[PDB]
């Protein structure tokens, strides 16, 4: 289950493939054309860690608000690369609006949203040239939600012919992966080089989505852009968005991520990077931030003590992070540990670098402190949670020193 | 990737096993000597879902309460079973409380909570007794907090013996999943049935969990219990357990599971079980309740009417749904779309139960409903979302109507 290993592309100045870390993006929501807004929201998610955004490039309007929208960015030394998300009519506005074309990292080309049948081949041609005239990258990202219906015909007539034809469902996924694969050849042949093509082939499914990506590793040699399309609102797109993701990633599938959450009215756009950085940290592929592991609580921890130092605990880490960040190389690292009671409270206070194990219940009125699995100190009284982020501070200053 | 076959092991009246859909549980945090706020609390975990509640049995005054616990849940007819988490002194409480004991419907044993070396044997065995005497199933649920240190040194010794040592994380490890194998064969040895064992090794990091898990599923034949111990608060949580347990999951391991979230203060312990249903129907393995899928709204929709219009849907769906359980078999089934334009929005809409794709950028201002994969009405004006919702509960009324 080691890393799959592709060709690099560059997205800008961020490398996605198999040599690179798994790359954190996103999309922004705002109209393309608001320049003010798209920038904002721009500069909002690569500060909370996308590290490519993409933007829909719909119309002419948009077209024309790119270049300046990237003339901002730049402005303020902000070098985040922008993927242009075209639908219908990116043939057209690429050909009509080439400052916009150049001002792009990359494209994005969705096989089934080019046309009707014979015009689409050339769409996706003028597509192509122009990113080979320019050195783009492009993603060919098809999704189940645009699925090219000349090629489902094509399959259901060939599951058809089968001695044990395949259910509707199994050959909408077959269509899928064949979309980004033979567009994927196409470009190749075409002479897109294969340091400038990524792909996708998304579904809202995760039992599928992993389907589908383990076929498109397996029948091609690009870095794969990963996601769960249409994931959702609340705990739900969470939750699938990781169950769909970890089995491919641990298997070593996938380059680059983005997490495709609806925000609830007036969530931030922002919480779909901190679940996409989540996902990868908690599989151990990424750090970004110190990690607190904490116990659930039970009957022998008094509930509202413990759970008001772990959330304590961890909002003083966030606090903290942007000074440790520039301080402190590799505190992202960091693994603390706040614990219930004795019964697990010291066993995993001593796998974290540092970690405080509360007295529960029928113990003595002390709370030991363990770092680098072995006993610092013990607390007690009042203000054990100030006591014990000190200590936290200046574990961080020893073992993070530069 | 198909569910690995298991023995049946019943708690209570839920069979946990190969054969049977993957059981959710929980653990309530109030001290269980409170016989109010714990069969309150185990009330308010079985309502939300959990089939199986576990509670500390810590002290004598937790184990006198146990049994007026069980009879005020009998008194209102819920038929929840009760795990009965026993650390240090359960085989003396057990012992001296047969009336707790004959009370649990199953017994939680942690190999590395027993005692020191001599007398771990005679607790471990004590306890086992009890429940051969008593026909109760047992977890013997190891956990990397609490890690027997001698059967460590042993390990620590062989892998020192190795032509080329493991890492002492790597030894840990083997260690968690040896100390449940060998405890699982001395009770099999002492003569407690297969019918009556399940296993649990929980370690807090997930790519750890997946190989332990592994190991665990190859050695033995029991039902296992799958949970990622001490995942912690708030979205860190959530993902790392969703990420941890959807590998293992998709590979057809575990029976039943559990979702260690540390609740923000004053959040309800009832969000784990919440988490818990999420990963299993993100997985395809269980349906619970309507799902809907949404997209994650771009610069191609208007963002706040398209989020308010999803958050509506989902609201609506979340108030019907006890009704919906009681008059319509099967409509913990239904997927509902609700798409912000026509890139994705009729595709994802056909694959769904029914679905409405809004308009966006560009586009007339009507919104088509599709349901079985074809077009049901267009939609336009005001009241959007209450025509939409009138049109899911006559869809629901037809398609699942018993
Ligand atoms: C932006 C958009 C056009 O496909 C989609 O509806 C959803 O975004 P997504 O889930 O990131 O999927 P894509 O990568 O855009 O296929
Ligand atoms: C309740 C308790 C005693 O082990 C733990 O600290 C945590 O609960 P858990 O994460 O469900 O892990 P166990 O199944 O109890 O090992
Ligand atoms: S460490 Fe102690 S308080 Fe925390 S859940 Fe475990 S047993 Fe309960
Ligand atoms: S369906 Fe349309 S509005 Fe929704 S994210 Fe996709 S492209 Fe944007």
């Amino acid at each position: 289950g080691m890393r799959r290993p592709t060709p690099t592309v560059y997205v800008g100045r961020v490398p996605i493939g198999g040599a690179h870390p798994i790359a954190v993006q996103s999309m922004t929501n705002t109209p393309t054309r608001d320049v003010e807004a798209t920038t904002a929201q721009v500069l909002e998610l690569h500060r909370a860690g996308s590290e490519i955004v993409r933007l829909t490039v719909n119309d002419e309007e948009a077209a024309k608000a790119v270049p300046e929208i990237k003339r901002r960015l730049l402005a303020e030394g902000a070098e985040v690369p922008l993927v242009g998300d075209f639908h219908f009519n990116g043939h057209l506005l690429l050909r009509k609006y080439p400052k916009m074309a150049e001002a792009l990292d990359k494209f994005r080309i969705n096989p089934g949203t080019l046309g009707r049948g014979r015009h689409k081949d050339e769409h996706f041609a003028e597509m192509i040239r122009i990113a080979m005239d320019l050195g783009k990258p492009v993603r060919i990202g098809a999704n189940w939600g645009s699925l090219d219906p000349a090629l489902l015909t094509e399959l259901m007539d060939r599951n058809a012919r089968r001695p044990e034809p395949k259910s509707a469902h199994e050959v909408v996924l077959e269509a899928l992966v064949e979309s980004a694969v033979r567009a994927y050849e196409a470009a190749l042949e075409m002479g897109l080089g294969e340091d400038k093509l990524v792909l996708s082939a998304k579904v809202s499914k995760a039992r599928d989505l992993v389907w589908v990506y383990r076929e498109l590793a397996r029948r091609t040699q690009a870095p794969l852009h990963l996601g769960l399309t249409e994931a959702g609102m609340g705990v739900k797109g969470i939750v699938a968005s990781a169950a769909a993701l970890a089995p491919l990633l641990l298997e070593g599938i996938g380059d680059t991520i983005r997490v495709s959450l609806t925000p609830a009215p007036g969530e931030p756009r922002t919480k779909e990077v901190e679940v996409a950085q989540e996902i990868l940290q908690a599989l151990g592929l990424r750090a970004f931030a110190p990690e607190v592991t904490s116990c659930p609580g039970c009957g022998r921890t008094t509930s509202t003590f413990f759970q008001e130092l772990a959330e304590e605990v961890s909002r003083r880490l966030k606090e903290r992070l942007p000074e440790w960040r520039a301080r402190y190389p590799g505190v992202e690292e960091l693994k603390v540990a706040v614990m219930g009671c004795v019964v697990n409270g010291p066993g995993e206070s001593k796998h974290a670098h540092i970690g405080i194990s509360l007295p529960g219940a029928g113990e003595e009125p002390k709370a030991p402190v363990y770092a680098d699995g072995k006993l610092l100190t013990i607390l007690k009284g009042e203000g054990i949670a100030e006591e014990f982020l000190r200590l936290v501070e200046d574990y961080v200053k020893t073992r993070f020193a530069p």
